[PDB]
C-alpha cells in the first residue's frame, strides 16, 4: 500500500481476534437460551464501516452456534473529512422492534463515542431485554463523551485508520488488512477536497 | 445443518468462484480508466441479502487492485399486489451521485427479477458512465420479466437456498456455505 504509513492489524490477525471475541460472546450469552426465530441475538450493523467487520463476525458466531438476526442502520458523522462533525444523522433506523429482544450493536470503529453515544441512547429507550456494544477497534482517549463497549477487540492508538470497512472521504474500506493513511496522502486530497 | 435437505456450496467453493467473477469483472473494466476519489467502480449493495457476497467481493476486488466506492440501498414493499412492475420503495438510496460513474449492482440472487430490472432501470435513468449487475446465484428459470446480470457466481434449480446473506425469515443469513433448505421446513413455516 503506497498510500499506507503502516499495517496495524493484517487480515489473518483480524481474522483470529474476531474469533476470540465471538468465543466470549457466545459464553457470555450462553445463560439466554438464543434459539432461531424466536429468540435470535438481534445484530445492529452500523453501515457503513460496519459491513466487513458484521459479515466475518456473523460468521464467527455462527461457529459457535449463537443464532442471529441481522439489522442494518446508517448513521453519518465524518462525511469526507478526518475528524468528527460533532453532529450524528440517522439516515436508516432499523425495520422491526427491538422491544424485548437481546440486542448487539456492531461497530467498526469507536473515537469521540458521540456516534454510540446516540445510537445506544435511542435503543436503550425502546426496551431491549438487553443492550450491548462490540466496537472492532478502539481509540480510547479520544473521547468526547464517556463510552465503555462490552467488547473491543483492539485498542489503537490515535492515527487515521483505514481499510477493513473504514474510510477516509470512501476510499480504502475494502482493503484486507487495517492500516495507517500517510498524511502527505490525506493532505493532499484534503486540499484538492476545499 | 439438520434443516437443510443438502449442501449447494461450501465456503471454500464459494470464495474461489467469487475470486474469478473478480478477475473477470477487473480485466472488464480495465479499459475504464478507473481511479479511487475521482473514477472508482460504485458498487451498489442491495441490502439485506447482499451483505456477505459485497464483503468478500470488495475484497477479491482489492485483490485485483480495482479502486471501489461502497454504497448500500435499502428497499422495501408497498403493500402486496400493488405492482406488477416490480417497483419498490427506497428506505436508503446511495450517499453520492451515480451520473458519471461506471456502477456495478450487487445482489445475491436473481429469480424472478422483477424488483432486480425495476432497481437496473432507475440507476440507469441516472445517466451513469456504465451499469452492470453481478449476481451470486441465478435461476434461470423463474423469470417473470426478462433479466440478464452481467456476472453470475452460479446458477442454481428451484430450491429454496439459505446461508451466505440469504434466508428464511430473516434466520440463517450467517451459514459460511450455502445450503437447500428442507422443503417441508419451508412449507410448514410459510403457512405459519
Ligand atoms: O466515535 P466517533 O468519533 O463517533 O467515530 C466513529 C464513527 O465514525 C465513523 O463513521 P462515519 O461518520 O465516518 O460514517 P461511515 O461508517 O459511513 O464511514 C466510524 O465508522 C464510526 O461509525
Ligand atoms: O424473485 P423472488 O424469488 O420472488 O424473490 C426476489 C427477492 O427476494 C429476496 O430479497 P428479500 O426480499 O428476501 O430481501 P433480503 O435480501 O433482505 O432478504 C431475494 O433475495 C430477491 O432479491
Ligand atoms: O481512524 C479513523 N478511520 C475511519 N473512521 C474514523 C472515525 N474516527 N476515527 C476514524
Ligand atoms: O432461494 C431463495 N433463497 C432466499 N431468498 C430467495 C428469494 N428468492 N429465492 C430465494
Ligand atoms: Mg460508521
Ligand atoms: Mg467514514
Ligand atoms: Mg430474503
Amino acid at each position: 500500500y503506497e498510500f499506507a504509513e503502516k499495517i496495524l492489524f493484517t487480515e489473518e490477525e483480524i481474522r483470529t481476534r474476531i474469533k476470540e471475541v465471538a468465543k466470549r460472546i457466545a459464553d457470555d450469552y450462553k445463560g439466554k437460551g438464543l434459539r432461531p426465530y424466536v429468540n435470535p441475538l438481534v445484530l445492529i450493523s452500523v453501515l457503513k464501516g460496519s459491513f466487513m467487520f458484521t459479515a466475518d463476525l456473523c460468521r464467527a458466531l455462527c461457529d459457535f452456534n449463537v443464532p442471529v438476526r441481522m439489522e442494518f442502520i446508517c448513521v453519518s458523522s465524518y462525511g469526507e473529512g478526518l475528524t468528527s462533525s460533532g453532529q450524528v444523522r440517522m439516515l436508516l433506523d432499523t425495520r422491526h422492534s427491538i422491544e424485548g429482544h437481546h440486542v448487539l450493536i456492531v461497530e467498526d470503529i469507536v473515537n469521540t463515542a458521540l456516534t454510540l453515544n446516540y445510537l445506544y441512547h435511542m435503543y436503550f429507550t425502546r426496551r431491549p431485554a438487553s443492550l450491548k456494544t462490540v466496537v472492532l477497534l478502539d481509540k480510547r482517549e479520544g473521547r468526547r463523551v464517556p463510552f465503555s463497549a462490552d467488547y473491543v477487540v483492539a485498542n489503537i492508538p490515535n492515527a487515521f485508520v483505514i481499510g477493513y470497512g473504514l474510510d477516509y472521504d470512501d476510499t480504502y474500506r475494502e482493503l484486507r488488512d487495517i492500516v495507517v493513511l500517510r498524511p502527505e496522502v490525506y493532505a493532499e486530497r484534503e486540499a484538492a477536497r476545499g
